[PDB]
């Protein structure tokens, strides 16, 4: 599924991302933006060997399973496949533990270099959320 802009953002306002770890929706919804161009389909295999999976590019070397990433885990107790679903709960709550982790959102490199510092609002304008 192809997520609309505010559509994505009123699903991850009701699952309970908007000031999780203290961050803005309008960060959650810039990190997918970049990471996925809202789209739950989107797969990306990286230069380790592991897989990004979904909206928010859950990587396989330690949160999901995809059967082909020698030594990771699958700490979201998850299939990688869970998360490509055009619904997002699956998304939304393995992104809840990664943003936990220690580093919040630099977990998603892409974060830090496109969204983080911006204007991260401006994701979310004209929403009625
Ligand atoms: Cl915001
Ligand atoms: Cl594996
Ligand atoms: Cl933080
Ligand atoms: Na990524
Ligand atoms: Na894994």
């Amino acid at each position: 599924k192809v997520f609309g802009r505010c559509e994505l953002a009123a699903a991850m306002k009701r699952h309970g991302l908007d000031n999780y770890r203290g961050y803005s929706l309008g960060n959650w919804v810039c990190a997918a933006k970049f990471e996925s161009n809202f789209n739950t389909q989107a797969t990306n295999r990286n230069t380790d060997g592991s897989t990004d999976y979904g909206i928010l590019q859950i990587n396989s070397r330690w949160w999901c399973n995809d059967g082909r990433t020698p030594g990771s885990r699958n700490l979201c107790n998850i299939p990688c496949s869970a998360l490509l679903s055009s619904d997002i709960t699956a998304s939304v709550n393995c992104a809840k533990k990664i943003v936990s982790d220690g580093n919040g959102m630099n977990a998603w490199v892409a974060w830090r270099n496109r969204c983080k510092g911006t204007d991260v609002q401006a994701w979310i304008r004209g929403c009625r959320l």
